[PDB]
């Protein structure tokens, strides 16, 4: 009887085992990994994600390290590294470099040429006649420009495509044999071993510049530590920005009266933002912490050394916490969202990732003839990605209104 997982909900349809487990009366549920045969724990209601998320009982950095119970069916780094950027950070004391490099300051800096960039994409779009691509034509060069511009610094074409690759062929449930899954992640490795100096050294305030240049203890930060700060930036902002701006593109222009209302109304943008990181579902994996000591929630034991994962798709359509969970609807109050997690570990990138967001909001709410060109059933997913990414947006003009 027992449920393995993931649940292949790879396109925008969620799979109905989460509503299963939320009806469940536990705050965890377990499952066993497809690819491992450990045995998990999956939280899939709101109240519990809270209460786990914001426990210190439960470590990401133990769920990490190597050996831990895992859901994913090759372990995530290039064998025998650490593979924990965050963990390495916080161990070089580089925490507030980081804080730095994406808070309001670094956001205030960038925002200007993201938004410049969406408006320069969208309006370069405007001359197609017939069928465009929105994934191809907007969301990629958006987000590249987003990873080398505030991340990694300048990237030739060759480059970008490669380190896009490793990400799409390393963060996967299936669709590559282990070797090459592995290899996705030995390749981003050694790039970074011969090259993050080298990017840190070209011109702009990118992330790895700032890290690069930070006083740490015992000389300069090593380049085995600078090329565990390159593969966690790239995993963190390359497939996560792509595939959240392509299904994002896909919530906007199925709903085209909530962008004829943000046309008329650019001051509820930020409101819209919000609602499409609840609605629009990104990972087809969870969250996961380790316990590190026994601990008891609402009944269940938790055992030390036991991994708790958290559903953060599931989360956002938890009915309990939001009224009509599958309806998109921008001018929701409340309550907070799980797109960026919760806690401890709340995306340290959320607001560079909703600078872009924001700035492709306006790029659609400016042109409300832009439309879908197929049924959304007739959209293609790629299967086995960690982010759900379709492989194109097909889109066309009906009109081309702008202001
Ligand atoms: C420039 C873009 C981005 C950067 C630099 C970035 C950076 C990071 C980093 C370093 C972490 C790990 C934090 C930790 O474990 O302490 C993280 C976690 C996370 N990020 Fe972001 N991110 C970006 C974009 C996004 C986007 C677009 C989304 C969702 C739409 C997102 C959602 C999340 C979530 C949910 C987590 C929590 C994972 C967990 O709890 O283990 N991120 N991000
Ligand atoms: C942002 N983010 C952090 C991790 C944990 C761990 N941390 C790393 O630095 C390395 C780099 C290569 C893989 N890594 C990891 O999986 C993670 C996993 C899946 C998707 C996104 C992830
Ligand atoms: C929505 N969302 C969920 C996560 C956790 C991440 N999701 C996965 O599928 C993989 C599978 C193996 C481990 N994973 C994770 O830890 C996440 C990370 C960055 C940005 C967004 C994110
Ligand atoms: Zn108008």
């Amino acid at each position: 009887a027992t449920l393995t997982y993931p649940f292949h909900d790879w396109s925008q349809e969620l799979s109905p085992r989460y509503a299963q487990l939320r009806a469940s009366d536990a705050p965890v549920c377990p499952v066993v990994s497809e690819g491992t045969g450990d045995h998990l724990w999956l939280a899939t209601r709101y109240a519990a994600a809270v209460e786990l998320l914001e426990d210190p009982r439960l470590s990401s950095e133990a769920a990490i390290a190597s050996g831990a119970p895992r859901q994913e069916p090759v372990e995530l780094r290039a064998p025998g590294t650490r593979a924990d950027g965050v963990a390495m950070l916080r161990e070089a004391g580089l925490r507030s470099v980081l804080a730095d490099g994406l808070g309001p300051r670094a956001v205030r800096r960038h925002q200007g040429w993201i938004n410049d960039l969406a408006e320069t994409l969208m309006s370069a779009l405007a001359s197609r006649e017939g069928t465009f691509d929105l994934a191809a034509d907007f969301v990629e060069p958006l987000s590249s420009a987003l990873v080398s511009r505030t991340l990694l610094g300048e990237l030739s074409a060759d480059e970008r495509d490669l380190l896009a690759h490793c990400a799409d062929t390393g963060l996967r449930f299936c669709g590559v044999t282990h070797e090459e899954q592995v290899h996705a992640f030995t390749q981003m490795h050694e790039f970074f071993l011969e090259h993050a100096r080298r990017l840190a050294g070209t011109p702009g305030e990118h992330l790895l510049k700032l890290i690069a240049e930070a006083p740490v203890d015992h000389g300069p930060l090593s380049d085995e530590a600078l090329a565990e700060a390159g593969s966690l930036l790239v995993v963190a902002g390359f497939p996560t920005s792509s595939g959240f701006l392509c299904g994002a593109l896909l919530t906007l222009l199925r709903h085209p009266d909530a962008v004829q209302e943000l046309h008329a109304h650019p001051e509820r943008v930020p409101s819209a933002v919000e609602e499409l990181l609840r609605y629009t579902p990104l990972s087809t994996g969870s969250v996961k912490r380790m316990a590190t000591e026994d601990l008891e929630i609402d009944g269940v034991r938790i055992k030390v050394g036991e991994v708790v994962m958290v559903s953060l798709e599931a989360v956002n359509h938890d009915p309990d916490a939001f009224e009509d969970p599958d309806v998109f609807r921008p001018g929701r109050e409340g309550p907070m969202h799980f797109g960026f997690g919760r806690g401890r570990h709340f995306c340290p990138g959320n607001r560079l990732a909703r600078c872009v967001i924001e700035a492709t909001v306006r790029a659609v709410a400016r042109r409300p003839g832009l439309r879908l060109a197929v049924a959304p059933e007739e959209i293609s997913w790629h299967e086995g990605l960690f982010f759900r990414r379709p492989r194109a947006i097909p889109a066309t003009w009906h009109h081309h209104h702008h202001h």
